[PDB]
């Protein structure tokens, strides 16, 4: 129901976004165990993921809407460590931690199937 | 032009359903800047939107037209035994024409 594609570049979620937008799909967003895999697969490395708590802090939404549902958050994540972290990677084993949205990594972008 | 992977390896068939029901086409390099660009996102032996299917001999891109720039290996295409009539860019860039029902990496692009 969903292909999850990546030119591997990695770069700050805005740049992500805007990637996505242009290839006309989305951020990658897992709504399952499954998808999480796919995406982590996918990216091979730390990738961002379409969800962020930019809004209401603590309240994470996706960027095409909805608060969240299925989460794999690493232990003691998310943390909204130092300045602050609004934006959300899959990074090792899959699990999520919640970064700067100003970090660099991977863009992994979504389209329906 | 940017180009995708999702990292599997499929026959061609498969590669051009797949870009298609991404809305985009199966990788095209239409000069070196892009072939080494396609090579670094496959990492890997990868399909190109290039075959002789129609006429023997005669590339074409899947999307019309003859093949302008290439990068064959020497002593390729070679429509080796039975026929080759796709187009794989290996690990160092240059071509080679394989089998359509092989699987390699499919890498798709958006303008
Ligand atoms: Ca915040
Ligand atoms: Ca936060
Ligand atoms: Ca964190
Ligand atoms: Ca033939
Ligand atoms: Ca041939
Ligand atoms: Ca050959």
């Amino acid at each position: 129901k969903k292909f999850f594609v990546t030119n591997h570049e990695r770069m700050p979620f805005s740049k992500v976004k805007a990637l996505c937008s242009e290839l006309r799909g989305t951020v990658a967003i897992p709504r399952n165990a499954e998808e999480n895999k796919a995406i982590q697969e996918v990216a091979k490395t730390s990738a961002f993921l379409g969800i962020t708590d930019e809004v209401t802090e603590g309240q994470f939404m996706y960027v095409t809407g909805g608060r969240l549902t299925y989460s794999n958050w690493k232990k003691d994540e998310p943390n909204d460590h130092g300045s602050g972290e609004d934006c959300v990677t899959i990074v090792d084993n899959g699990l999520w931690n919640d970064i700067s949205c100003q970090a660099s990594h991977t863009a992994v972008c979504e389209f329906p199937a």
